[PDB]
Formats: C-alpha cells, sequence, structure tokens
C-alpha cells in the first residue's frame, strides 16, 4: 500500500494556555497549545499580535513558563504524549525568529501503564525541579541543573496510587508537593517535600486532611498566603498549615468547575470556569497579623457571567481574558467592574473559529456543480453546530456593466476635499475613459487636463493637490482646482512612452531601453535622471515601502531578454541587485510590497510563473527566492486594503490573493472567472470595494476576508452527532441530543425545540432528535423527538427497494444504567414530506443499531455483535435477508460493490462479501491484530483504512493457503497525531501523482485528506522525506521517524506505506542550499539526477490536491 496524508485544516480545538515573558524581559506572551501546534502572541491594548506558530513532531501533553534564577526571560518545558521532554528559548536575531532547544531527552519509563487521569507537569516555583506524574504510583523528578542538557530524571515511589492534582506549594523551604488522592475511605490532600539530596519524599509540612469526595483540582496560592485552594463539586477549601477554611456556595453545585486562572500576582483573584461555561470570580479576602504576615480571613465566588465552555482561561491584564475552548469556539471577553442591564459583567469582544470535535460531515455541491463543501456536525452541548467549509474566496458583486476592451483601471479623488473615490479612469486600446461616481450611479464623462485619445497606463492624485494621466504620448500634470494641464512631459524626440510608474511625488517611465525619472513639484513635472538600459524594459515599479514618507530611494524594473529582475538607485539608476529568473518569457509585472512588516520583492512572468524574494530597502538586496505558479496567462498584481490589512491581488486566469501568514507568503484562489484587471475602489456608493474586468464586464463588488478557507456557521445550542444530505428534499438530516433536568426540563431554547413543526414518537438525561434543515438558509423546519431513553446512533437517507421514495433511516438503542450494553433498539424508517415526518416503518431489534448503510438497494446494519442485511419488501416493511455473527462489537460500516468492511470495538477490520448467488455473507478475511477502532473507510476494492484509538491510521490488504488467504496484512502504520470520527470520500478542490481523496474529521477540529501513490511517487516522497529529516532542525529535537511510528500500548513500530504530506510541503519553505542538498542524487521521470527546480513543481502539485 502506497498512501500519502496531508493536512487540510490545521487542529482549532485549544488543548491548553499560557502566559508569561518568553519573547522578550517586557513582553506579555499568550502560548496556546493547538495538539501539535503551538502559537505565540504578544498581548497588547490592541488585541493579541501574532508573532510566531512552530509544529512540534509530537502532541502536547505539557506546556509551562518557567524563569531559571537570575534570568530576563521565561524558558519553555514542553512535554509531548511521547514523553518527548525538552527546555525552549525564542531568540530574534533581527528579522529571524528561532526556538532554540537548550535540554532534551524521552523519560518513558519501561515498565508503565500511562495514568488513567493523564500527564500531569509540575514545576516548583524556585525552578529547582520539574515533577510528572506519568504512571500510577510514581513521581518523576527532573533536575533543572544547568548541566542536565539530556534531563535526566529519576522515580521516587508514590504510595497515593490514584492522585487526582498535584502542584509545587510557594513559600516553602524545600521543594513541596500538595496533592489530593483517592483511597477505599475517600479523598484526602497531603503534602510531600522532594528532597534532591536523598532521591525520596520527605514528611510534608503540614497533615492530610479529608477533603469533598469530588475534590478535583489543586490551586498552589502564591505569597503572601501559600497555601492551596481545593476545588470541588459543592465545596471549595484552603489549607496552610494549623489553617483550615471552607465555604460550600450553592452557586457552583449546579455544574462541575473544570479550570481556574490567577488575575492577581498575589492570588487576590482567580478565574473559575465550569461545564456549561459559567465564568465566576473567586475572590481571596486578607487579614494583617503583627508580624506583618498575611492569613486568609474569608473565601467568596461570585458569578461574573457565560463564556465558551472553557478547557482553559488566561487572564490577560487591563480586564481581558482569553477563553480558550475545545467543545465550541475560542474567544477575548472583557471583564467590566459594573454589570450590564440582564446582569452579565462578561463582554465578548472576539470570537475565533474552532470546528472540534467533528462528530461527522459529509460532502455536498450545495452551490456550483463540481465544487465540493464540507458539511460538519461540530461543537458539543450550548457550542454545538454545523459548520459548511468550502475552499477559495468569494467576491460579493454590487454592480454590473457590460464594457469590452478595458486595458486598466485606476480610482481617482477629484474632489481635494472629499477623502473617498470619485473616479474611475479607464484604458482601451490608444484610448482613455473616465467614469464619475455619483452614488450607485457610474455616468461617463470628461475631465478636463486628461486626453480621451491615447492610451492610459497610470493616473492617479499626486502631490500638491494635482492630478497626474500618463499616456504613450506623455506625462501630464493637472491642478485640482480649477482642472487645467500646468505641466507635460515629453521624451526629447517626443518619442512613445511604453511603461510607467508613479507614487504620489515621484515617475518613472521607460522608453524602450531609456528610463527617465521625474519628480512632481507644484505647477512642474521636472526631470531629474536619466539612463540606457542593457535590454529593452519589460515592467516598472516604484511603490515606497517602510518609515519613507512616500518617496522611494529604489525603483524596480524587470527586463526582456536576460529576463532580469534588478533594483536600481534613484536618481543615479545605479544596479544594487540583479537577479536572473531563466526561460525566454518576459516579466510582465513587477512589484515592491510590505506583509507583516517584512518587505518583498514580487515578479510575474507571462507564462503564470511568480517569483518573490526579500527586500532589504536599504541595500536593494533581494534574497531567498521563492516560485509559484498562478496560472498560465499573464499575471497582474495590484496592492488593495481590506480589514485595515495590505494585500496583493494577482490578475490572470486564476485570480488569487497574496497575503501574509506566520511571516510566510500565502496565495488563495478568488472564486472568479478571469479577471484581467483590477483596482481598490473606495466612494460613497460602492466603499471598500474592488473594480473588476475581463474582456467584456466591469464589476464592483467587496471581498471575503482573506484566508484559505470560508466556514459559516450554524449554531444549534444542542449536541449534533450524524449529518446526511438528502437531495430530492433539498434538505439535510442531522441527529442530535440536548440534556434536561429532573419529567423532564429543558436549559435553553435549541434546534430540537425550535423547529417550524415537530413529532414525538409515540440526575441528566439526553433527548435525542432528527432534526431536518434547509440546506440554504439551514433554518430547522422540522424536529422528530425520539422515546425516553432512545438514543440516535445512525443515519441514511436513500431509497430501497422497488420503492421510488426517498427516506430518512436512523437506528437507535434503549439506554438502561444497569445493562453492561444495550439489549433493545428500534430502526425506523421516516418519510419527509409537506414540512413534517412521517414514520413509515418500524422495527424492534435486540441491540444498538451502531451503523448503517444503503447497499445495492438493501439496507446493511450492524446491531451489537452482528452485521444484518434487510430487504425492503412491497407492503414497506424491512425484512431480514442474512446475518454474520462473529464480532464482538460492530461499530463501523462501509461498503463497496458487494464487499463489506466492518469495524470492530477492539477486533480491528473485517472483510465481508454479499454472495447474490446464495443470499448470505461470506467472510473473505479478517485482521488479527487487535486494534480499538474509531473510523473505518474502503480506499478501493483492495485496501482498507483503518483509524484507532490511539491516533494511528493503518492499511490492510487481502495476502495476494485458504487459512492464509483470511488474514489480512496491515501493509500501512501511521502514527497520525489525531482522533479520526469520520472518514468520507469527496474533495474541497474542483475537479497526477494521486489518486482518490478521502477527506476525514478529528476531535481537535483537524480536517486531513488521504490519498494513493504509485510505488515510484512513494520510492521518491520517502527518498525526500529522509533527506528533509536531516536538514530541518526539529523544535525538541524529536525526530520525524520516532513521531511517525505507529505506537499502542501493544506495539511500536516504524510507519510504512505513509507519506507525510505536511513534511513533503514543507520542502517549499527551506533554503535554496538546503534544496540543493535534498535534491542531490535523486532519480525523477525515463531517469536522470533531479533539480531543485524538478521538486518545486512536484511539491506545488501536491499541494492542490487541497
Ligand atoms: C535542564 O535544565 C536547564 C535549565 C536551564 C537551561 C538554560 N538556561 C539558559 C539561559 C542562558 C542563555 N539562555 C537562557 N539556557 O539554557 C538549560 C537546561
Amino acid at each position: 500500500s502506497y498512501n500519502y496524508v496531508v493536512t487540510a485544516q490545521k487542529p482549532t480545538a485549544v488543548n491548553g494556555c499560557v502566559t508569561g515573558h518568553f519573547t522578550s524581559a517586557e513582553d506579555l506572551n499568550l502560548l496556546i497549545a493547538k495538539n501539535t501546534r503551538l502559537e505565540i502572541y504578544v498581548v497588547t491594548a490592541e488585541g493579541l499580535r501574532p508573532v510566531k506558530e512552530v509544529g512540534m513532531y509530537g502532541k502536547i501533553a505539557v506546556m509551562e513558563l518557567f524563569r531559571p534564577k537570575g534570568e530576563s526571560k521565561d524558558l519553555l518545558f514542553i512535554l509531548t504524549a511521547k514523553y518527548n521532554a525538552c527546555i525552549l528559548e525564542y531568540k530574534q536575531s533581527g528579522e529571524s525568529i528561532d526556538i532554540i532547544t537548550r535540554a532534551h531527552g524521552n523519560v518513558q519509563d519501561r515498565i508503565g501503564r500511562p495514568s488513567e487521569t493523564g500527564i500531569i507537569g509540575i514545576i516548583d516555583p524556585e525552578c529547582r525541579m520539574i515533577g510528572l506524574r506519568l504512571y500510577d504510583g510514581l513521581f518523576k523528578v527532573i533536575p533543572l541543573d544547568r548541566d542536565n542538557k539530556e534531563l535526566k530524571a529519576f522515580n521516587i515511589r508514590l504510595e497515593e496510587l490514584h492522585v487526582i492534582d498535584v502542584k509545587f506549594l510557594y513559600g516553602c523551604q524545600a521543594p513541596t508537593i500538595c496533592f489530593v488522592y483517592q483511597d477505599p475511605q475517600g479523598r484526602h490532600v497531603k503534602t510531600y517535600e522532594v528532597s534532591l539530596r536523598e532521591k525520596e519524599f520527605n514528611k510534608g509540612p503540614w497533615k492530610q486532611e479529608n477533603v469533598e469526595a469530588e475534590a478535583s483540582m489543586v490551586i498552589a496560592v502564591p505569597e503572601p498566603f501559600g497555601g492551596a485552594i481545593i476545588i470541588g463539586q459543592e465545596s471549595i477549601t484552603y489549607h496552610n498549615g494549623d489553617k483550615y477554611l471552607a465555604i460550600a456556595p450553592p452557586i457552583i453545585k449546579q455544574s462541575t468547575i473544570v479550570c481556574h486562572n490567577r488575575v492577581d500576582p498575589n492570588g487576590s483573584r482567580y478565574l473559575l470556569g465550569d461545564m456549561e461555561g459559567r465564568l465566576f470570580m473567586l475572590l481571596l479576602e486578607k487579614e494583617e497579623q503583627m508580624d506583618g504576615t498575611v492569613t486568609l480571613k474569608d473565601l467568596r465566588v461570585e458569578l461574573l457571567g457565560e463564556t465558551s465552555i472553557a478547557e482553559c482561561l488566561t487572564y490577560l491584564d487591563n480586564g481581558v481574558v482569553f477563553v480558550g475552548s475545545r467543545l465550541g469556539d475560542s474567544q477575548l471577553v472583557k471583564l467590566n467592574v459594573d454589570s450590564n442591564e440582564q446582569g452579565s459583567y462578561v463582554v465578548a469582544m472576539e470570537t475565533f473559529t474552532n470546528l472540534g470535535p467533528i462528530v461527522d460531515m459529509c460532502v455536498v455541491d450545495l452551490e456550483r456543480q463540481g465544487q465540493g463543501q464540507l458539511v460538519t456536525c461540530s461543537g458539543a452541548f450550548k457550542e454545538g453546530s454545523l459548520r459548511i467549509i468550502r475552499n477559495g474566496i468569494g467576491i460579493h458583486e454590487h454592480a454590473s456593466i457590460d464594457l469590452p476592451g478595458i486595458k486598466g483601471l485606476w480610482p481617482l479623488r477629484s474632489d481635494p476635499n472629499r477623502e473617498t473615490d470619485d473616479t474611475l479612469v479607464l484604458s482601451f486600446v490608444g484610448q482613455t475613459r473616465v467614469l464619475m461616481l455619483n452614488g450607485e450611479e457610474v455616468e461617463e464623462t470628461e475631465l478636463m487636463g486628461f486626453v480621451d485619445d491615447q492610451q492610459t497606463f497610470f493616473c492617479g492624485n499626486v502631490a500638491h493637490q494635482q492630478l497626474i494621466q500618463i499616456t504613450s504620448a506623455s506625462v501630464r500634470l493637472v491642478s485640482q482646482e480649477p482642472k487645467a494641464l500646468v505641466s507635460e512631459w515629453k521624451e526629447p524626440q517626443a518619442k512613445n512612452i511604453s511603461v510607467a510608474s508613479c507614487n504620489s511625488s515621484q515617475v518613472v517611465v521607460a522608453v524602450g531601453r531609456a528610463l527617465y525619472y521625474l519628480q512632481i513639484h507644484p505647477q512642474e513635472l521636472r526631470q531629474i535622471s536619466h539612463t540606457e538600459m542593457e535590454h529593452e524594459v519589460a515592467c516598472l515599479d516604484i511603490t515606497p515601502l517602510g518609515d519613507s514618507n512616500g518617496l522611494s530611494p529604489l525603483c524596480a524594473i524587470g527586463l526582456w531578454t536576460d529576463i532580469s529582475a534588478r533594483i536600481l538607485k534613484l536618481p543615479s539608476f545605479e544596479l544594487l541587485h540583479k537577479e536572473m529568473l531563466g526561460g525566454e518569457i518576459i516579466p510582465r509585472s513587477i512589484l515592491m510590497t510590505t506583509f507583516e512588516s517584512s518587505h518583498y520583492l514580487l515578479c510575474a512572468l507571462g507564462d503564470g510563473a511568480l517569483f518573490y524574494f526579500g527586500l532589504n530597502i536599504e541595500t536593494g538586496l533581494l534574497s531567498d527566492r521563492k516560485k509559484v505558479t498562478l496560472g498560465t496567462q499573464p499575471t497582474v498584481l495590484r496592492t488593495f486594503r481590506s480589514l485595515s490589512t495590505t494585500n496583493v491581488f494577482a490578475c490572470s486566469d486564476r485570480p488569487t490573493v497574496i497575503y501574509s501568514s506566520n511571516h510566510k507568503l500565502v496565495f488563495s484562489n478568488v472564486n472568479l472567472k478571469e479577471v484581467n484587471y483590477m483596482c481598490p475602489l473606495n466612494s460613497d456608493g460602492y466603499p471598500d470595494s474592488l473594480a473588476l474586468a475581463n474582456n467584456s464586464t466591469l464589476t464592483i463588488g467587496t471581498i471575503d476576508e482573506i484566508q484559505k478557507l470560508h466556514i459559516r456557521t450554524v449554531p444549534l445550542y444542542e449536541s449534533p452527532r450524524k449529518i446526511c444530505y438528502q437531495e430530492v428534499s433539498q434538505c439535510f438530516g442531522v441527529l442530535s441530543s440536548r440534556i434536561e433536568v429532573q419529567g423532564t426540563t429543558a436549559l435553553r431554547p435549541s434546534a430540537s425545540t425550535q423547529a417550524l413543526s415537530s413529532s414525538v414518537s409515540s440526575e441528566e438525561v439526553e433527548v435525542h432528535n432528527l432534526l431536518i434543515i434547509d440546506q440554504h438558509t439551514f433554518e430547522v423546519l422540522h424536529a422528530h423527538q425520539f422515546l425516553q431513553n432512545e438514543y440516535a446512533l445512525s443515519l441514511v437517507s436513500c431509497k430501497l427497494g422497488k420503492d421510488p421514495n426517498t427516506y430518512f433511516i436512523v437506528g437507535t438503542a434503549m439506554v438502561y444504567p444497569e445493562e453492561a450494553e444495550p439489549k433493545q433498539g428500534r430502526i425506523v424508517v421516516f418519510q419527509y414530506s409537506d414540512g413534517k415526518l412521517q414514520t413509515v416503518a418500524e422495527k424492534e431489534v435486540k441491540g444498538a443499531v451502531y451503523s448503517m448503510v444503503e447497499f445495492n438497494g438493501k439496507l446493511l446494519a450492524s446491531i451489537n455483535s452482528t452485521v444484518r442485511l434487510y430487504e425492503w419488501t412491497t407492503e414497506k416493511e424491512l425484512r431480514t435477508e442474512c446475518n454474520h455473527y462473529n464480532n464482538i462489537m460492530a461499530l463501523y460500516l462501509k461498503t463497496k460493490g458487494d464487499f463489506i468492511l466492518v469495524g470492530d470495538l477492539m477486533r480491528s477490520v473485517l472483510l465481508l462479501a454479499y454472495k447474490p448467488m446464495e443470499g448470505n455473507f461470506e467472510e473473505i478475511a479478517r485482521d488479527f491484530n487487535p486494534n480499538w477502532m474509531s473510523a473505518v473507510e474502503i480506499l478501493d476494492d483492495d485496501n482498507f483504512l483503518g483509524a484507532e484509538n490511539a491516533f494511528n491510521l493503518f492499511v490492510c490488504q487481502k495476502d495476494s493457503t485458504d487459512e492464509e488467504r483470511q488474514h489480512l496484512q496491515e501493509v500501512g502504520l501511521f502514527h497520525l497525531g489525531e482522533f479520526v470520527n469520520v472518514f468520507c470520500h469527496g474533495s474541497l478542490v474542483m475537479q497526477t501523482p494521486t489518486q482518490g481523496s478521502v477527506l476525514f474529521g478529528t476531535v481537535n477540529g483537524m480536517i486531513g485528506l488521504v490519498t494513493s501513490l504509485s510505488e515510484s511517487w512513494y520510492n521518491l516522497l520517502l527518498d525526500m522525506q529522509n533527506r528533509l529529516n536531516k536538514v530541518i532542525k526539529s523544535v525538541g529535537k524529536i525526530e520525524h521517524s520516532f513521531w511517525r511510528s505507529f505506537h499502542t500500548e501493544r506495539k511500536t513500530e516504524p510507519a510504512t506505506g505513509f507519506i507525510d504530506g505536511d513534511l513533503i510541503e514543507s520542502f517549499l519553505d527551506i533554503s535554496r542550499p538546503k534544496m540543493q542538498e535534498v535534491v542531490a542524487n535523486l532519480q525523477y521521470d525515463m531517469k536522470r539526477e533531479a533539480t531543485a527546480d524538478d521538486l518545486i513543481k512536484v511539491v506545488e502539485e501536491l499541494t492542490r490536491i487541497h
């Protein structure tokens, strides 16, 4: 098996968050862990400024900042889920930012079952040690000597086997842990000192205490309080020596508090977040003492308001809180001293997309044909949603004029008072036209000073309240009031101008090979200098960059013949830098531009190639050449603003926006047909807009947010579970569940209680529903509620037998507390007609209906340990045809032709065939290796894909004996690092090295793709990986091969049959010399030594598949 796996959407769920001074001594930073990704921000009064985002070869399990004695700057400790430990430092060497690994090592033990309650990692306030709870009964200590670069550790026996939480205390002479543990006698809090000298615990400073039965979190309180707060379900207690204070506030009893964060450095106030998204303030009241110590007088809890359900909370000063969510969108909120109308102190400032968990999804061509969109069931509880995801950036067209032959567009302010454009100047072969803008009206008009009988190459507002028009014949300077020609420049023999560039006070024009530099003065075009280039000029730019006061010391130029992009000094025209771009196709557009504070040269060729380089605006040096391909026609580049950010629109057959993300250039398709020319337009009637032209038409519209994927959110206010599309009804079916309390009563309104119409089947509880949702408005048209204690598990939309209706079919389970698994459930066939669901037929079965699939006009269903095929009879009932029994728990089905792939709870996958001339199933083959499955997919007749609970993928094949024949072989293995809930065939790209397309959705909201490769392609890419791994410096010095090794509690093996597309794609981001190392000696097709250029082309083809 040869497979390739790549990220289409990175994990969005927030697994943890910390604050401190990491980037510099005086920066306040927010660090966010999104599984495999670490995001670093500087906190401002403006908000969060992104400075650096890195990938780890690992799932981040522990992330803590700490400050070694007498240092100005925090270091970062990370532990991965595979027990990779590192200490990281942030270093900025001028422009370049580097994460350096100061220490690393793997801290796994040989014997050890991972603690069921997870990895805990803590660091003592005096930075003497890191403490890790990895396994029950052991506490691992890493001394923080500067010498301990390998992070060598020792284990201490911990008598208490079941630790709930642990922290290091402040204000202690020896490092001291405080922890809650559980035994038969209940829950207790205890302390121990940790002796480095003895490598053992010593007696803690205070005696143990019994605590609440559901005590779950330990907070170490800084000086001057010291001590610990213990949070439980109905109590909050403070402990410190012969000091004990407890409160039992009813207000917290409704929902478990699951996260905390310190507001005040001295511990006077904490935030607390619960499972329903309530946000509390915990206040510690001080009492003075004669000896000048400070003790705790009392504790209070106050309800502040509501946030997203928080996985973590981080106070960012000035009343600002970052709410990191796993189950909904993350937020920035503000806390105010005074409450609002409805009584909340919490006001939301910003919302960040989280797709996670993705519990189901499907692919549908909603709008066009051939343009797939992903529709997910996302989130949980009050955060549950549908998310609709599609590639590319949209334009909202607001005007359309038929007007062929446009050769350029320029906006103009004809009134020197008003700030908005009021004029659009259009060029045509040998002619110019001026459109005036009065509101939404676009009237043809003249404009005194400008000529209409020459083609315009540039026109604009310029210095000293003047306008400029540059044509093939001359440069014309025009006064604003009144409009009159005040100056006109011509070449000495009045030869044609061939190329024009202009800013507010400078002009460079070309005449064949000649260049002329003019300055714009009051009533004067002043000729400053001229030169003769070695070849004919193709293109020019003099865009001023940086702190430049609108003046460029640089001229960028592209030439014929040598195909060079050059940087020249003005006024002398001295050559500062030359780059030969190769080939025999001339540069067509060149642009100096700034993205996220870094300066670049862009240069586009007529064949669709785009080169880009770092530009030093001081020396004129170009560096770090990169090349993408943006189409096959000449590309024309032009800056525009939207949402207070400068970007570049690339006009071609493939219109593109160029922008920056994490200080790397990014290229995103615009969803339009061919655009030939554009300009920004910001007029009264068309504010913050774009004017667009093709061969026949002028358009004016606004642009969506600049990003790779557009996401629409449909709030449900309850948990979505499964989704299916029903084309004939133009709706989705969505299974959903809401929580109600002890009959039962609801916590808030939600999709299933707010449908247009409703039907019903004739502690906290789940109430399950089938929602019918309109595909255009996403309005809830109908909700059908299932029986009390009925859980809806599976859903399909299909036709059966000879019946022409399409039905929604739901499989359920009746859930009773004492049952190990369900012994009762239903299959229900519904028809959606006239705005309601009618129940057409039912069938009681003796188990949970985990999975259903349409199979050759029949209904395949898995019921507990049985796989069953039903026929749909002429009297509209389901009738069993055949059964398969050899499963533990058949959770997952997929089919292809007569083949059925079965995913088991614990015995991996199994391949059935229906035998149409015997009316029964045959077991073809089974994977005899145990695996705890989460999802399955058929890649093709011979290849079966599985995902399992320890975040691995594998691929099974038949072994091309007869006892031998029924053994599936695991021929592919890969540690993905995500939990796959759903696989589905399809693509987000409009319909090569790869064949097939399978998308997957995950708990962290990551979306991935799996596709197939030939042996040949695999071998090349495998070889590339090995070379890439030798040159790339990895954060924490984790080996890529270690990261991607298949890993469960049973077995660890190198990955095989799987290319890591994220790694391959990173090839485009290394330095050109590194690309040479990577390239040196490797075959490529009959055969030859491959070049860096060859590989850039290949990797580009591979980015196109998502
Ligand atoms: C195992 O524990 C440790 C603790 C601290 C360091 C360390 N401190 C530093 C300082 C000096 C220059 N940069 C910050 N660089 O590494 C290394 C390993």
